[PDB]
């Protein structure tokens, strides 16, 4: 029981920025992708992830205060283990999932088997790596993405053995006009 | 009350209220119930009116089949009916069909003093702002409006509603 | 064994309470309480439970007009069937004016997910208290809140399913009851 | 000949308020019970007595100043006398006046019978116990409620043999915008 | 109308009690109550009720372990019956571990008497307080006392009996409420 | 409803005491005589008084630290009305019940009838008239005594329409041996 | 505890606590149940030992019956039972019928740090003193007591008790 | 391999006292209750249990110093595992051992199990909460009463699995007057 932070190597490298009202700061967290069923390689790009946008949308300007990565096994996996591999890129790099090792701060996490506990795994994302803005009068390159990957499941079932969320929160500043 | 310093902002809306032609309409139009205006107060636990107006946009179809609207703002505690409009102090009556005049865009505003600007707190409030619209049963009805009522405003928001994503 | 305390991830959102008149106040008393808010094991159970609508605690909040929670914890407790019978389940403490099916925790901020059983030192206690700064801790006043403190939890129908339940979960705290009500003796 | 103050019983147990412009204050005297026609239990409830509402109507803030209970017998309680239970309860109480005597406060009055005097009986309501706002921009359910109850006259006419009425002030506030 | 208190003759004497550790202390609360002791006009009613034996000041005095009166009195209300149709009444607030049957209050040092009814200005309504140094205060405690609080009355069978009783007797106060029990809840 | 205390005109006439430990002060009232079966006429006399010797026994000093004639009346009276007579003297006076109202003192009180309330009379007992020691190494005769008397009623009955008990306390001194 | 100042007064008493010959006797005497005790204990709710002894006193049938009796007093509490009066500390046998000598009147003192000296009080206590005494059955009983057992003692009452006159 | 201590929660409600010579002090720690062999809810109330008064029986006061209950699994519990309910309740609480979780401070433990280790968890009594007087001048209600329950064994057998003892040390003082 309890979960662990896990900090991913990083090296300085932030994105730019524009010169530069209220702002409003909303927590969110959705799920990121699902373990289990198939072998499952995603790229989520906090830049549009739908769930993040959803509370993007009514603005112009939004910032990611904080934000964390949240690997969360199941019972599933205790008789089915299986590994994941994490790496918070910026949406440029050309790295893909299978790849992720490869990668300077990619890790590999052991979920299930007899032999650990059921811990969550928590790796954040550090925000000099990668660009804050996700919303902004122009659109970086550098925003941040998750990077996730897991082989195909020894034993594939309809019922996931482990999920990633990803929470934070995210600054809303200058109002955009939509319709609604 | 009113409101603190506190992590809040403000944004804007505007949806369609009611509208007329079609048949005999007489709207009790609630805000804090009015759909639209929640989808933006679904992320907050506190939200707060600013500014307030109603609008009442005519089409062409009206010159063909004037038709006459009365509006009026009154907290949802007053007893006042549609059909009463008139008889109660913001009380307005226009005529619509390009044989009314009153300026680009008809506009009748809240007032705030008038009702309480709440919509979303910890309490329900009950005398939050209520829109009052009648326009009689028009002859010769149409399927398609001849007339609509926006509502227009500015929201303030604050205290993140816990949510789904 | 062991107690796991196990924190909610938590964004400060009080719920605004009635004020009191400057007149002479009224005395006040302090009552434990603690009861079961439900069971997994048996079936899918996915329960919402409202502090406001509770009934082991509102027996207790009953004889009085104005109650107010102290602390309140919500306690995740595994049982021997569950060590050879694992289960996955979800909590979160919501305001109760808040959508968010329990099926959906994981979506929700501070939402968290735990494993009883199977894996290693899975048999501990989870312990995930309720940040009285998150909700409203007024649970009986000269007017009833939304923000009222509600308690999610879901689990997924089991694969073995069994009549005596593999872990359930207790809500244990202490509310503040004053202004005693006139009634009948 | 005369009046008497009667104190019913209390305990401190204030209602909660609003946080919170010009104000009036306005009294009122209405009937809120007749006696001697038949075994009669009234519950008035100040928040949504007829004759109090007709003053409140024109408003969003109403709260009480001071209000009393006034308690008259007519000549005919001489003839044939009468016993009458009084309890100032909040809106909650599951008390209902055929038990008023059970709750903490309650008194009992007899009128009439050529032993006693036509003396008027005055039974204040103590603002610290209940809501003092009989009209809110919320409801509350604190309000004040008189419980009064007397069992079926001994010998029932359509003339009352005793009646009694509530006054007091109510400082009206914030105009509420009404038809007419 | 009216109302009349009158005071029994009294005698410094209260009853021991128990002593609390220094340690800290148990929240408190202050329930008022009251209710009927008796009925009089419809057969010859001697009554004894202890407060000790209470049942409405139980209800109240269940959930808590240690429980103190703060002030109590007995109120003796004529009704229109007893304006026709006299009676005379005793009244005693006796320490209950004391002999006395209540046909012989008027034997005992405080002990009064009260005619409803018949004479001039008799429908008023008595007020016999009860002297807490008379008495012990205590109710619920580690150990339960014999100087408890009780209240003697008595009339005599009247000559024209009805259902519908001619004068009751209400006992009123407030206790003192703390040291709340554990139970299941 | 309530008590009345109508003083004795008395004079200064104490009874003379003992030269001269412990004491324990008691309170009693037992009911001195009774009206409304028959003419009756009682001399009670506080020194031989069963009730108060029952106290006393155990005891070789008693003396009388306060004490009053309690007269009540009981609804019997108020239908058929009566006279009573009053009088505190010393177990000297050879004076009789039947002519209380000849002696510097002596008081007549009217229980009952539709005119008056049903109000308790108390006469206290002046102990600067008489001896205040009612059991002492010597017996003295000045000892206080209490003269009742009413006419035989107009309406006789088993049932009693009014009575006159005898509250006090007294202060017991050295302790006499006694058997048991 | 033990008493201040207020209002008390001392008292005597001396009471039959048994009798002995008419058949086997094994008592149980308890002060806060005796009677005699009792009839001096009712005007007052505080009553309290202060001095308190068994007197054992054989009548000249004993000469003829010789028997012999054992005392012990003991907290109501104490398990002991008259049948293992030797077995106590207090534990007393004397013989009686002009063959055993124990000084004028057998008599066997209380202690009080024995026991508790209350006897009436706010509460009912426990170990309050109680009298042992065993003295086997007799070969030749008579209807007519060979020696008794007196309790003498001096208890201090305060707080008068309300009772009937 | 070692042992822990897992507080129950409570509240301050001590017992009441007397009033109120050498006292000596002595440790005990007997076993209150075994689980395995058939489904066993416990009530060991302090004040009376046996091994308890072996030592209190000479005496006449008897207070708790400290005292905890100690829960031990043993070797068959690994197969075997089990649930264990524990409350310390003062002897007037109307629970029953069938309801310990619905009771202020009610803990469950899972002994036995490959998943966990065999500690031997022990949970104090908060002497706060009852009564510290095993033995005095007074019986008093508020005595301590553990509370303990577990559901009748999925594999019963003779050999207990888990065996919970009470320890602790008491003060005698007052010696009693006792056979021998």
């Amino acid at each position: 029981s309890e979960v662990v932070k896990v900090k991913q190597a990083s090296i300085p490298a932030p994105g730019s920025i524009l010169s530069q009202s209220p702002a409003i700061v909303l927590p969110f967290q959705f799920e990121a992708t699902t373990f289990g069923t198939a072998e499952t390689a995603a790229q989520v790009s906090l830049q549009t992830a739908d769930p993040i946008t959803k509370l993007t949308a009514p603005y112009r300007h939004a910032q990611i205060v904080e934000c964390k990565a949240i690997l969360t096994p199941t019972d599933l996996a205790v008789s089915n283990p299986l590994t994941v591999y994490l790496a918070w890129v910026p949406a440029n790099s050309p790295a893909t999932p299978t790849q992720i090792l490869r990668v300077y701060g990619g890790q590999s996490f052991v979920l299930g088997g007899a032999i650990s506990a059921a811990k969550t795994i928590e790796v954040p994302l550090n925000l000099d790596s990668v660009n804050r803005m996700l919303k902004d009068s122009v659109t970086y390159t550098d925003t941040p993405k998750l990077l996730a990957y897991s082989r195909a499941p020894t034993n594939p079932s309809k019922i996931p053995t482990a999920s990633i969320q990803i929470s934070g929160r995210i600054r809303l500043s200058k109002p955009m006009l939509i319709a609604n």
